């Protein structure tokens, strides 16, 4: 098998047992296995993850190797039937505790926005479309930092082929020209982080009570999704949502554009963020 020997290829050598220690178990789920574990030179905390199709993994590792970034849950190294992967470690936990544990304020809401942008600004225009933004893969540091994870389901794009068409991605979240099998480009990053903004209103996405099917013909006939209560908020907030949500291709925001929307003007600092960690942590304990 071909495939294995060029995963093989990618990982370097070397002993994982020797470089870092003191490893402690934090996840085990519909992933792997996840430790956290420290440097012995530097005394850096880190994070370790350890069939089927082992095709999300090369590019995963790949596209994470050539896509470092501020906001990006760093890489860092690799070694090998389960694979090591050691990234960056953040401490405040997943997104997902937030948005349904708390009440976040636009100041808060639009700090993580304007983080998240920042992250889609950098793999647009490295032809990179994530395909899977979503609260749970937005991980918090201790301080507030707002990094993005997950490239299992990423697209590099081309000049000559800078379109693709198949569903992938996560049902409640995905841009209905995702859904009806379209020809479809980076702006479905764009729609996904808008669903994560209602996400960061309401504690969930549109059609959540329903099952993903549901959730799927639901998107391909409704179009943009309602707010329960918009009166709560403000226009420009609103005004932000709008362009995410924007049927339209064409009209929706991109990321550079969004980037300049007169919301994000409104953000706190990071540090406002730890408050809601220090809630979500309180609450899911
Ligand atoms: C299983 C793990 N749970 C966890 N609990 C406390 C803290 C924490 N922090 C981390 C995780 C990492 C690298 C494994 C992505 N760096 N920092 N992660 C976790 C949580 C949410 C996630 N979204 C997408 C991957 C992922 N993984």
């Amino acid at each position: 098998e071909e495939i294995l020997e060029k995963l093989r290829s990618i990982v370097s050598v070397g002993d994982p047992k020797k470089k870092y220690t003191r490893f402690e178990k934090i996840g085990q789920g519909a992933s792997g296995t996840v430790y956290t574990a420290m440097d012995v030179a530097t005394g850096q905390e880190v994070a370790i993850k350890q069939q089927p199709k082992k095709e999300l993994i090369i590019n995963e590792i790949l596209v994470m190797r050539e896509n470092k970034n501020p906001n990006i849950v760093n890489y860092l190294d690799s070694y090998l039937d389960e694979l090591w992967v050691v990234m960056e470690y953040l401490a405040g936990g997943s997104l997902t505790d937030v948005v349904t544990e708390t009440c976040m304020d636009e100041g808060q809401i639009a700090a993580v926005c304007r983080e998240c942008l920042q992250a889609l600004e950098f793999l647009h225009s490295n032809q990179v479309i994530h395909r899977n933004i979503k609260s749970d893969n937005i991980l918090l540091g201790m301080d507030g930092s707002v990094k993005l994870t997950d490239f299992g389901f990423c697209a590099q794009i081309t000049p000559e082929q800078s379109k693709r068409s198949t569903m992938v991605g996560t049902p409640y979240w995905m841009a209905p020209e995702v859904v009806t099998r379209k020809a479809y480009g980076p702006k479905v990053d764009i729609w996904s982080l808008g669903i994560m903004a209602i996400e960061m209103i309401e504690g969930e996405p549109p059609y959540l009570n329903e099952n993903p099917l549901r959730a799927l013909y639901l998107i391909a006939t409704n179009g943009t999704p309602e707010l329960q209560n918009p009166e709560k908020l403000s226009a420009i907030f609103r005004d932000f949502l709008n362009r995410c949500l924007e049927m339209d291709v064409e009209k929706r925001g991109s990321a550079k554009e969004l980037l300049q929307h007169q919301f994000l003007k409104i953000a706190k600092p990071l540090s406002s963020l730890t408050p809601l960690i220090a809630a979500a942590k309180e609450a899911t304990k």
